[PDB]
């Protein structure tokens, strides 16, 4: 559990990155 906790905060670091780019893709069109 313990080390499955990391690569499930990581998951959602990973994830928020394409977060950002979602705001910068509808900007464009």
């Amino acid at each position: 559990k313990k080390k499955l906790g990391f690569f499930l905060v990581t998951f959602l670091f990973i994830w928020l990155m394409m977060l950002l780019h979602f705001t910068i893709q509808q900007r464009k069109k």
